[PDB]
């Protein structure tokens, strides 16, 4: 038991939809599945906080770190040892695309925070949700570095992530992700 | 130039007492100065996070790190920039004993974390005020930590006895720092 999934993309990319559906395609099978998110699983005044305010990427990162450290430890990592499959809506890639690609962080010094944030923790399978900004329904150049930072990390893990059209019907788009995950269980 | 010092020690060290009399002392001097302090000094409302209940030592530490990021950037290395002594009341060496040896953090880790985190940047000295540390085992490995972290780095570290009368440890301050003016 224990299954670790994540779902990564812009924001409006269709992540929180095909997590819902992936949990009741879960539960349709008798799976028992536990759905959570980043930011705030672990520490949700880092979610609040970071709404109205705006810091060096590094301090940004950091609090991400800390946000995901609390995560891992209090709901990811519990959960898994019960045998759910635990599904986050946004995990480390997140801020490797966005604080890294996007505002300009180094990835290796990324990756070393991470190390013991994460306790070492990683998704089996991750699915981008892949879109243009202008197509994400909820400046250009920023969000077109985190597009193309998403698609860089698939590039240099193609074991790990399944990059998927989020421009399809979203019923498409999860029954992709059920093949995807079949042989899995 | 300008100059970069710190104040460390448990909490009850007199190590804030001696921070706002050093920084009064230089203000007295004319030499302008900046009193600025951890947590707080980066983002102050990582104090709130920092009181959550359970916190793992990782996410304390990250969270610290956090505000510690903001304070270089947006305190420290502009005041330094401006020829001000910059004054910390804590700076990373509280997370070093605090987090590592007293939450138990591999320091090699919490050392990486710091480098981009401080962008490197060190005091030139930091005064810590040793505290005999009367849970009493954690203020122990505090306390210890400390003075390891001073063994390692004797030209940064000046280590003060903290029972001493508060104007005689200003005095012994005051003189580390008379050959870097
Ligand atoms: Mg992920
Ligand atoms: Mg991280
Ligand atoms: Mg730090
Ligand atoms: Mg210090
Ligand atoms: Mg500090
Ligand atoms: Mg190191
Ligand atoms: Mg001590
Ligand atoms: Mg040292």
């Amino acid at each position: 038991p224990g299954l670790f999934l994540t779902l990564e993309g812009l924001d409006g990319s269709g992540k929180t939809t095909q997590a819902r559906r992936l949990a009741a395609f879960l539960e349709a099978q008798g799976r028992p599945v536990l759905l959570t998110r980043e930011p705030g699983g672990g520490l949700p005044e880092v979610r609040s906080l970071l709404l109205t305010q705006e810091l060096s990427p590094e301090a940004e990162y950091l609090l991400f770190s800390a946000d995901r450290a609390e995560h891992v430890r209090k709901v990811i990592l519990p959960g898994l040892a019960a045998g759910k499959v635990v599904i986050s809506d946004r995990y480390l890639d997140s801020s490797l695309a966005f604080q890294g690609y996007g505002r300009g962080l180094p990835l290796p010094w990324l990756r070393e925070v991470a190390r013991e944030a994460t306790r070492g923790l990683k998704p089996r399978l991750t699915f981008l949700l892949d879109l243009p900004p202008e197509a994400a329904l909820r400046g250009l150049e920023f969000f077109r570095r985190v597009r193309e930072g998403y698609l860089a990390l698939a590039r240099a893990e193609p074991g790990r992530f399944v990059v998927l059209d989020a421009t399809l019907p979203e019923e498409e788009i999860a029954r992709a992700i059920q093949a995807h995950l079949r042989p899995l269980l």
